[PDB]
């Protein structure tokens, strides 16, 4: 189509399939392996991007140029390896992967959503979808085109590290907030064929599925471990939400640590191929987890080589190597060389690597938007994440007795209140894991509003506001105090390290409900991943709120307590009475919640 040097792969009014196939048949099999191999920054030069023809790159959590950097800083790294990848010989663009799964969380400044759980108890899919269209924007305004993102887990044990970012324990609800992908990649067409991937434009990122299949399902909530599931309950309550994320275009796949009965889910040639490829007809890219062919094997990288043919030969078309890719392109170039993986199998990997970048217009905008930088914390994205936060808060209880005047919500005019607790005035805590560092962190760690500071921007002028993090009961009962707001819960995590058996909250927490309930009328703020033991947190207090982690727009909280707005949330987990009682799902024979799934209190605005 005109033009001497026409070359029908770089142009724009060409199918995508026939771009694809274009280009595939062009490609030697270093640049074949070289597209299939996904690198992290911190491993990153020009010189290793172009000698080995590299088709990705990733932040992992944490993975920063610098602790602060400001939107354009993350746009020049992209573009800085971008430059390095297009002037291969065919010039295939990277395409760069991070975890935005409650905002652009690893990025200084980015809006920080609540985590998935809280979402859960909104139970407002259009909310979800509208989080994810303002992610897209604040990932793109840091020049990356791919996000990590939706966990789709099931969580049916809370004691697992990961539970926060499951949606539910109840699979339709975790179907109804697939509403993120087209939220994250834009709506598809009104012809849309299921299991094909779509990406909008420059203005939305690609998304992914994960951990494929039942992360959530784990013996005991061990992370990364194994899930004893017959096919029946795999099918009915792991897989459901993957059919709905075909059905929405999903771009990419990322499977599990898991194994399921035995089997690494990263060698599952019948789940990975006869299943989703071949029933579900996904023609996205099948992503690794980090270092997952590894973990094949025991010890962990043990056999490389085995790593490397199991999980090729199962499916899997991109590789999150992420460091030793020198040792992963060598391999592979082995296992074809001799036979052991067939060119076949690398061209259908290769294929839809390339079928999602040119679907996604990579090859037309493979470089960052300058004025897409300001999109990062933006006002109009914060004012979302506070109705999602406010949305989100599950009230438990709201009077000791039947009898007594309901606590919430709280007057804005008062001579003096206290705000007090652990969580009250602590930004990281609010945010959880997944925010700034991998496993979150304590303090003043992005651009946010802390309870308290929400406190004193809602209450009236004449409203004395008094912070004391553990006050004792002497200070409450000779303050003058009109009521306290106290916020407790758990620390930030992430992963294996969130694995609990106990669930109770760390100390000083309930002492310092107790102290202060003991001597004036509090609501409890109760900050968490999850259930926790809280019949203690209860019995001293007026009112309690379950605000999981509502992220860095502490104002949704105090939107609820002072009644600009009704409590509406509706927890989407069982609270158990005991952790000896888990597992314990709603809809098991011997279900005996402290509160079922479903439960909420409400109030009314004021
Ligand atoms: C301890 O090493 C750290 O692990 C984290 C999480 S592992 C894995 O990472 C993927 C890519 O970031 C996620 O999409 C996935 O959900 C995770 O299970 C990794 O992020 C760090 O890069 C690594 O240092
Ligand atoms: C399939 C799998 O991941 N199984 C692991 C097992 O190998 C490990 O020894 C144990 C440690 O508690 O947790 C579980
Ligand atoms: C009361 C109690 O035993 N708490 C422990 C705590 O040390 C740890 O943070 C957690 C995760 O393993 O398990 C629990
Ligand atoms: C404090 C308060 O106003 N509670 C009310 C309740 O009486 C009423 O039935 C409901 C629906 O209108 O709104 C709520």
């Amino acid at each position: 189509h005109h033009a001497a040097d026409y070359v029908l792969y770089k142009d724009a009014t060409k199918p995508v399939e026939d771009r694809v196939a274009d280009l595939l048949g062009r490609m030697t099999l270093a640049e074949k392996i070289g597209q299939m191999t996904q690198i992290e920054r911190l491993v990153a030069t020009p010189d290793v991007l172009r000698d080995n023809f590299i088709g990705s790159l990733l932040s992992g959590g944490g993975s920063v140029p610098r602790k602060g950097a400001t939107a354009k800083e993350w746009q020049d790294m992209v573009d800085g390896f971008q430059k390095a990848c297009m002037s291969t010989r065919l010039g295939i663009p990277m395409i760069y992967g991070i975890d935005a799964v409650h905002g652009q969380n690893n990025v200084y400044g980015a809006t920080i959503f609540p985590h998935n759980v809280g979402l859960g108890a909104t139970r407002d899919p259009y909310l979800v979808k509208r989080i994810g269209e303002a992610t897209a924007l604040e990932v793109r305004a840091t020049g990356i085109q791919y996000a990590f993102a939706p966990c789709i887990a099931v969580c049916r044990d809370p004691r697992w590290g990961r539970c926060y970012e499951s949606y539910s324990e109840d699979r339709r609800i975790v179907q109804s907030m697939t509403e993120l992908i087209p939220g994250l990649q834009g709506d598809v067409p009104k012809d849309f064929t299921s299991g094909m991937p779509f990406v909008a434009g420059k203005n939305k990122v690609a998304a992914c599925a994960k951990h494929f299949v039942g992360d959530g399902g784990t013996v005991d909530g061990i992370n990364e471990n194994n899930t004893i599931i017959n096919r029946e309950g795999l099918m009915n309550i792991h897989m459901p939400a993957y059919k709905n994320a075909m059905d929405k275009g999903v771009s990419t796949v990322m499977i599990s640590y898991s194994s399921w009965n035995g089997v690494k889910m990263h060698a599952n040639q019948d789940l990975v191929t006869g299943y989703l490829k071949d029933t579900l007809k996904f023609k996205g890219f099948v992503i690794s987890d980090f270092e997952g062919i590894d973990r094949i094997t025991t010890p962990a990288g043990s056999d490389y080589s085995y790593s490397v043919k199991a999980s090729i030969l199962a499916g899997l078309d991109m590789i999150m190597v992420p460091n030793k890719y020198q040792q992963f392109i060598s391999i592979l170039t082995g296992h074809v060389n001799g036979g052991v993986i067939p060119m076949s199998r690398i061209d259908d990997a290769v294929t839809r690597i390339l079928r999602v970048k040119f679907t996604m217009g990579l090859f037309e905008n493979p470089y960052a938007d300058p004025a897409m930088a300001e999109q990062l914390g933006k006002q109009e994205h914060r004012d979302l994440a506070r109705e999602a936060a406010r949305k989100s808060l599950v009230l438990l209880k709201n009077g000791k007795t039947s009898t007594d005047a309901p606590l919430l919500p709280l007057p804005k005019k008062a001579p003096k209140i206290l705000v007090a607790g652990s969580h009250a005035d602590n930004l990281g805590y609010q945010c959880g894991g997944w925010t700034i560092e991998w496993q979150g962190d304590t303090g003043r760690t992005t651009v946010g509003t802390t309870i308290l500071e929400a406190v004193k921007a809602a209450v009236d002028p004449s409203t004395v506001v008094v912070f004391a993090e553990n006050p004792d009961a002497e200070f409450v009962k000779s303050g003058g105090f009109s009521y306290a707001i106290v916020a407790v819960g758990e620390h930030p995590y992430t992963e294996t390290k969130g694995d609990n058996l106990n669930l109770t909250i760390p100390e000083p927490g309930l002492s310092t409900v107790q102290a202060v309930c003991g001597g004036v009328r509090c609501a409890t703020v109760l900050i968490s991943g999850r259930p926790v033991v809280v019949q203690p947190l209860l019995a001293a207090s007026d009112a309690l709120v379950a605000a999981w982690l509502p992220g860095s727009e502490g104002q949704g909280v105090t939107d609820a307590l002072f009644g600009d707005f009704g409590f509406t949330g509706r927890l989407p987990r069982t609270w158990f009475k005991s952790v000896d009682q888990l597992p314990m799902n709603v809809g098991d024979a011997h279900y005996d919640p402290l509160f079922r799934l479903g439960y909420g209190l409400t109030t009314n605005a004021t």
